[PDB]
């Protein structure tokens, strides 16, 4: 009703592959959680090919202008690259062209093309580093137009201020940009519904009250 | 006639992507070859789609059997994951569980699953490093059951040793192992036949003579 398919679909190999799992979690925070998520456990081709799909789905569906998609080592390097693929597979004429680039974390050289004013896409698993991405684009004139991870948690970033924005709603803030996510934890909570009854179903729309940050 | 419709179409977009080149250039030993090559010119979503169904195909028709494939950091990393997601899309039943990894060079941990008992193949662009990636891999438990590169240059490694070993040959000897390209010198050669006169076709012949290794 409100998830699109390529969301459906996302969500039901996420629980498949166990890269999203229910139960009781603590965060690094210590904070208690109804749910993990690990979007490593996406591993297979199979997994990979249709993790590839939602992204390319969610950003041609965001109608974003981009020239590069840019994924930050380590995590960001194969995302990018696949997802890349997948929209001159599906997205027609308009994403052929679309180049991709990444950085060696040396003990900071993109590989790619020169980024001199090209509009970049951020691509990543989650946003919890940030500001690393941004500096090295910078850096190289190129101008980053968005963002997109997998899953936004829609957490408000300090406890005590639960008017506070999200992870994402700050950086969107900070530099601008929309930062697209495949789905968010109000789509996982509608998703579940005639899936569970209303006893796990309540306890994590009653985390999504308590930790949430507002639209 | 000997070269399959992958290997064309490979061959095709790599000159039009200039990754391929022909003219007069300067080896880092200082010897004077007929061509040049840069498979990260395969650099758009459609030219890494294209580059990922030839790497998928070579794999498919060799009939090697793996369960993991596997690319050093850094250039292996973005070749494993679209080809992983290739071989799914269009290998069958067979390629659907297939997992990837690769390798954070730290200044060494794999990224995906245990490698333990599971059968590896090793995917990078050129083979010229070899020894760091069986390293990891055999530490790991992880049995590397073979190698693919984009191209094999069929050079001898040493120069005063015309009957010699080429760079792939020597690591297929040392780990017994199949070391498998995309496309080969000889197939260069075969695709610009009518393309070219007898005059640069000459040339890279009278290159592949001169430092060419045989069968
Ligand atoms: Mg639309
Ligand atoms: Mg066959």
């Amino acid at each position: 009703i409100m998830l699109e398919d390529y969301q459906k679909n996302f969500l039901e190999l996420a629980i498949e592959c166990q890269a999203l799992r229910f139960g009781s979690f603590k965060l690094k925070s210590g904070r208690e959680s109804p749910y993990f998520f690990n979007l490593g456990l996406f591993n297979t081709g199979k997994l990979l090919s249709n993790l590839a799909t939602a992204y390319a789905i969610a950003i041609i569906q965001s109608d974003l202008k981009f020239d590069v998609i840019f994924g930050p080592a380590y995590k960001g390097i194969p995302l990018a690259a696949i997802v890349c693929v997948k929209l001159a597979e599906i997205g027609g004429s308009k994403f052929q062209n679309i180049q991709y680039a990444f950085n060696r974390k040396e003990a900071g050289i993109i590989v790619g093309s020169a980024l001199e004013n090209k509009r970049i896409l951020i691509i990543d698993d989650v946003m919890t580093a940030i500001n690393e991405a941004f500096e090295i684009i910078s850096n190289a004139k190129g101008q980053v137009v968005g963002s997109i991870i997998a899953l936004d948690r829609q957490e408000v970033v300090s406890t005590d201020d639960k008017e506070g924005l999200s992870a994402t709603q700050t950086v969107s803030k900070k530099y601008g940009i929309p930062v697209l996510s495949i789905v968010s934890l109000i789509h996982i909570i509608t998703y579940l519904e005639g899936r569970i009854t209303a006893e796990e179903k309540s306890k994590i729309e009653q985390y999504l009250q308590t930790y949430g940050a507002s639209a």
